[PDB]
């Protein structure tokens, strides 16, 4: 049908067919008078797997021969989402599949909405993940994925009478075809215990023991012929385990409870014993399958040639114990070089500045489960405190401000502070970003060892982000220019010399308007919701988060509203406000803004003076499926936070690929993308950095601004008199006073300037042509925002490896 | 190789081979260079696994056209072993996968040998269950098998310092290729909650929802195409389920519980809520899609014209009171047509006569976890006792011991009584044990309804326990008469003829001797154990329990030793004394008796002047498997219960078939081989039944005996003092105690005759060719124990459905 989607050549479609057929009946046990579309979508799934497997079984062979460096990328997230497509997009096959199924008379698409989502991250972290396996694939690097097999992810979201629901993610039910189990490959993990010291060194003894059984899933890169591994450990109890003979078999339960569930709280630490199993046990079963490959090649010298470890943030930063352990107690190397090889080998990478988002494990937690792990930090601590006293003598200060160890209260390690001593190198996610780290949380670290830190500014990949969500802008890009940019993404800027050209602008915007019907009709099929397709659709979509601000959306949307009702007969732009994303589950202040989100949207929404002119929509269960049809179908993009809080943001990477118009802080990547493609093509409104923090200096007096802005005084008396909650009057008085008396965000502080800029873009968007050029310089600037960037910068400056786009062999 | 084993055509053999190959890079995802044995295994599976499906799809489809009456075998123990042997055998493929994996450079046999056993039974009711299936699919009954997938069957058995020590019979760790999950037809199961009563009937309400899922095995037939259903459910919980959010998903634990574990008590019963919850679950599944599968054919007058349904035991009687609660509460039939068709559907099988084994359960527990099923009894039971009163008027004593409910202590449902009274048959396991029920426990009810008491004598099916596990014997039977009697085993009867033959004594005896050799070798490859093939192979195979009285083959094997050690120049027949099974993990004398056992062969098995005379083997967890090994490999086969306990066994039926001669009592089946093959042909001795009675009546008083035998005296002595555990000397007190006070099952009483039969045997055993001789008049009138027989019986003259050899087409 369209030609980025590939071949369908007579003897494919012909192969497809019946490789199809042979897995209904053999596989599924089927025959065509009993199958349901989820039997269909299986014998696809197995059809499409069936092309991976050749592949896959020579990439890891030709990994075995030429022997290059590997990476290993450490997470306790992998945002997958579906399989499917992605999967038929990578091999060329989406096109012959399409005609294969609709010869057998199927509807590919409607097989693609089975598919369950693996929800095996929270958001940002977790998808970042994801778009690096893919990119790593991509660029021919022998990079192996390490995480966890979750058997429920991130919860289902179901709003009853406005509040959020939480259910739980089964995403398992009918089995997994992507996966392959491989109990061969099964590894001991041991906790609790004691230490006991020997003549011949220290020695770990009486722990339990867990059974890390590792699954692992084909990661294809884009037309390369390569498939790396994403493997994911599930937790087993041994068989002599507590070994009532029936209260004993029952007891292995509380071994495998540690793979049972994704943690969902992001940007809050809990210190709870269960996650703190998950972080060792991914690190313990990850190192010796690392230490395994490695000696199938006595001497660890070569170890940093061979190996790069990159921790995703400190969720795994017991790695850097965990490898000294093994060198020191296991392989009897001395300390100094084991502790050179630990250096050599890892990495870690920061995304976030927010202090309660930070790990600071109790001391009485890591004595009682990992009591070895916490001499070797008190070691490597110690070590480090003296390089430290040697380089700025007499600084006492400084020595317990960089300490691993903080004193207190309950003493805790600083995982940060461990990943940063233990690491050759530090960056952050955005230039910002990584600037903020080297002037304020990790000041200290950075005069120490100015050489470990630097900037990885983060990207999503194109193939998922562009060629699988948004086939028709794909396809209109590829006429102009070719197919080369799907893995260049730099070829956009080719897209300039069409700024002018009158054809090219009237296919962007018939592209949106098609993916903007698509969507106004699965929200009408699917939530049963009537919304105008020619409004302007401003959509906020993330995890929900006072620091995201949110609120200040809702600000602003009260607003358009009390201004239509002071004058009804005069002309708005009309608009369709969709809102989104996910609460943790013991925010109370995140489900509260859940729940006003859905109270504005049953005042506007009803409101016959309105009409269709305003519009609010709270987008349930927000997921990675999700994202891929609301995304193309945006006009403008909401990325609010306040200047010095999103540490990159990738979201706001999706829709500039895809043709919506940035309203934003110069906050994370916002800056980059607007420097790329110029600050006039950009909504920039509101305080930066500087001013939040001149204006700390001076205190935030919220009160100022509800006293010198009577549209903001009409909004807070309305949320404080019932307005938006007749029958409970008093329902939002925890909001308007966290407002009123302590955010820490400044949500007043960029009311006035956010309202104003958001004039500026009702305006831009009542001339059409003029909307669509300044789409076309964004789409056509995105091209840095790529993980193929990003991935080749790790590689290049952290790792020592050279990416490649050569094919291995079909 | 040989000819029982069917055809290796070129054809075939290069299909195997190419399918093999296709699985192991696509199902297996390995290439030759990297597989295992295992993967071998696995690809070999799936290839076998091909040749059924077709076949099982037609059969299901079949039985849609044809809707033949039904029948509903309910079990919670299915005994099924392994598959893969089995599966060849009944598709006449063995030959051809045998050469196709030879040209692989493959060993078939060492790959059999890697399959785990589905253990999901204990002992002989569990193994009669897979008997059963076997025999309805080769008879092309519409059968289908209903029970549990536990994920943990019987442990798995190690003998540490001669004790038994349990470990979880992990048997899904690798997979099971066998069974298809079947999420599409998962139902829900409801436990707790409160009956209310509206003017439109009773309602059960506030119940707990547990989520049956059902997993689908393969039941081949013999050679006819027949493929037939074993279905068995695992528990699911809901996902609102619950619904800390973290403790919440952890808790889900809690309802899949109920399918986590097989309860390993077969002959004591306890009273466990979790026992309950898993027999109320298999029931209400199970009758759930009973009903919807008749309901695709209102009128339920034609339920027992479509539908059978038989219970293994009590196991599954809440049959009947929800089989009632679903045709009256949500069908809204009353009552007594509802009886009716209940009455006329259910048929309960009694396996048991000791009185510890009963199912007897406390109506507190009812109450709470299933209120209206009681409430459904209590009605069942009141119109029951006015059956009673009616029939017989005035005799108030028959209305209490034929109650339902025992009064006393704590109020119990007797789920016998309900069982009998629900059902329009009731039948024991072998004719002696039938009339036991006619005359004792069930003598009541029988005087009530003499027309619903039958007999139908357990058997084996002749695949398994034949062709299977002894291809050598099953081939010079061939040789002579045919395959036919694979499928008809009275056909060897015509092996009478052959007696007097010459050729056929030395090929009998020729193959016992190499079927020895092989078991000999089986001991000293897998676990370090020295033994004469030319000793006599004295087995005593079973669960351990004091009714199987294998401490009277204790006391017969210290006998042989102190009759060595008196005479120790005198010529005695040599003998391998082999004795296995396993304990109920809280039977305290079982244990006991399993160390005797081992602490007898301490003594004996080192003794330098008992040379290579006698040795004794205990043979360590004993299963399926090892059942297909040991028993072709025996010469003596011991069936010593105290007669009037073992209802019937199928053990001894195994033996008889591979040419073992009988040691045993008129007990259980033992009557019918020994009047099958002529008293003559037949070991017997010891008390009969009458015998036992006229001893109770007087008092049993082991005191005489020991005072009247000089060596049974000499062996307590012996005992008591220290001979067999030199560092513990009483540590078998409570053995000599318990066989001293209070031996419910009479060792002493049986123990004189028992070693004079005994030296009858050793006696023919000096003279091979009259013990061949004796072997084929066994192997040859053992056709009645054939389950083709059995099912065919409870095909006629209960389910009221004709049995059929008849092809389905290929
Ligand atoms: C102790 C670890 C805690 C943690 C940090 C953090 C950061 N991010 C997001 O990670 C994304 C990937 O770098 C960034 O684009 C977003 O700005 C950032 O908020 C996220 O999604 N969740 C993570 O939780
Ligand atoms: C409440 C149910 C309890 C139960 C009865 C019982 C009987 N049998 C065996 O069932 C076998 C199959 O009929 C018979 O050959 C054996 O004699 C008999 O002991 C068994 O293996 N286990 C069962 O436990």
């Amino acid at each position: 049908q369209i030609s980025v989607r590939g071949l369908a050549g007579v003897e494919n479609v012909t192969e497809l067919k019946k490789n199809f057929n042979r897995h209904l009946h053999f596989t599924l046990v089927k025959d065509r008078n009993v199958a349901t579309p989820r039997d269909y979508y299986f014998a696809l799934a197995h059809t499409v797997r069936d092309h991976l497997v050749g592949r896959w079984i020579r990439t890891q062979q030709h990994y075995y021969e030429k022997d290059p460096k590997r990476i290993y990328y450490l997470s306790l997230e992998f945002y997958m989402g579906r399989t499917l497509q992605n999967t038929m997009v990578n091999l060329a096959l989406e096109n012959a599949c399409d005609e294969a199924t609709y010869q057998l008379g199927l509807d590919m698409e409607e097989l693609e909405e089975i598919e369950e989502d693996a929800g095996l991250g929270n958001g940002g972290l977790g998808r970042l993940a994801a778009c690096f396996l893919d990119s790593m694939a991509t660029l021919g690097l022998a990079a192996y994925g390490y995480g966890i097999r979750y058997e429920f992810g991130i919860f289902n979201q179901k709003i009853c009478g406005g509040w959020q629901m939480e259910e739980a993610d089964d995403w398992l039910r009918y089995g997994n075809p992507w996966e392959k189990a491989r109990p061969e490959f099964t590894l001991p993990v041991h906790f609790y215990g004691r230490v006991e010291h020997t003549s011949q060194g220290a020695k770990w003894v009486d722990t339990q023991v867990v059974l890390a059984m590792p699954y692992d899933t084909p990661v294809p890169g884009y037309r390369n012929n390569v498939v790396n591994t994403m493997r994911l450990w599930s937790a087993k109890a041994p068989n002599d385990f507590n070994l009532g003979y029936i209260q004993a078999v029952l007891d292995r339960n509380l071994a495998e409870n540690i793979s049972r569930v994704l943690y969902p709280n992001d940007n809050f630490f809990e210190g709870k014993e269960l996650r703190l199993k998950q972080e060792y046990f991914v690190v313990a079963a990850t190192l010796q399958d690392i230490i395994r490959r490695f000696k199938s090649s006595t001497n660890f010298d070569a170890f940093p040639d061979k190996v790069a470890i990159q921790l995703n943030d400190t969720h795994p930063s017991l790695a850097i114990p965990e490898l000294m352990r093994v060198l020191v107690d296991l392989e009897r190397l001395d300390w100094d070089k084991a502790w050179e090889v630990t250096v050599k080998t890892c990495a870690y990478t920061n995304h976030t500045v927010l202090p309660e988002a930070l790990e600071r494990w109790p001391v009485h937690l890591l004595e009682t489960l990992l009591p070895r792990h916490l001499q070797i930090i008190y070691e490597i601590n110690q070590r480090f405190l003296n390089r430290v006293a040697a380089a700025f003598p007499g600084d006492v200060d400084r020595l317990r401000r960089m300490s691993l160890v903080e004193e207190g209260a309950v003493k805790r390690i600083n995982m940060a502070h461990l990943c940063i001593a233990g690491s050759h190198a530090v960056n952050g996610v955005a230039r910002i970003h990584s600037e903020i780290l080297k002037k304020t949380i990790f000041k200290d670290f950075y005069e120490l060892e100015p050489h470990k830190f630097q900037n990885k500014t983060n990207g999503i990949t194109p193939r998922r982000w562009l060629v699988l969500c948004n086939p028709g802008l794909a396809e209109i890009i590829a006429e102009r220019i070719g197919e080369e940019y799907i893995s260049d993404l730099d070829q956009l800027r080719k897209l300039l010399s069409y700024v002018d050209d009158e054809a090219f602008i009237r296919d962007v915007a018939k592209v949106k308007q098609e993916n903007k019907l698509k969507f106004a009709a699965y929200l009408e099929r699917e939530y049963k919701v009537h919304i105008n397709p020619n409004s302007l659709f401003d959509v906020q979509v993330k995890r929900i988060h006072e620091y995201k601000r949110q609120l200040l959306n809702c600000l602003h949307v009260i607003t358009l509203y009390n201004r239509i009702k002071k004058e009804p007969n005069k002309f708005v732009v009309p608009r369709t406000v969709m809102i989104g994303g996910k609460a943790a589950p013991g925010y109370h202040m995140a489900k509260m803004i859940i729940k006003l989100i859905t109270a504005i949207g049953d005042v506007v929404n009803h409101d016959p003076v309105v009409g269709d002119r305003l519009r609010v929509i709270f987008l349930e269960n927000y997921r990675v499926s999700l994202a891929e049809k609301v995304i193309p179908a945006a006009d403008l993009s909401e990325q609010i936070s306040t200047a010095g809080t999103e540490a990159s943001g990738t979201g706001n990477m999706k829709f500039m690929l895809n043709g919506a118009l940035t309203i934003g802080t110069m906050d994370g990547a916002n800056v980059e993308m607007a420097e790329e493609a110029g600050e006039e093509n950009f909504f920039i409104f509101g305080m930066r950095v500087e001013d939040v923090d001149r204006l700390d200096q001076r205190g935030y007096n919220a009160q100022e601004y509800y006293d010198r802005i009577p549209e903001l005084r009409q909004i807070i008396e309305q949320l404080s008199s019932g307005f938006f909650s007749p029958k409970q009057p008093d329902l939002f008085k925890d909001i308007v006073n966290m407002l009123m008396h302590h955010d820490r965000f400044k949500v007043f502080a960029d009311y006035e300037e956010y309202v104003k800029c958001q004039e500026r873009v009702s305006a831009l968007y009542k001339n059409p042509r003029e909307w669509t050029r300044m789409v076309i310089r964004n789409i056509a600037t995105s091209g840095k925002f790529s993980s193929d960037r990003t991935i080749a910068q790790y590689a290049r400056e952290i790792w020592g490896v050279e990416p490649s786009r050569q094919r291995l062999p079909a």
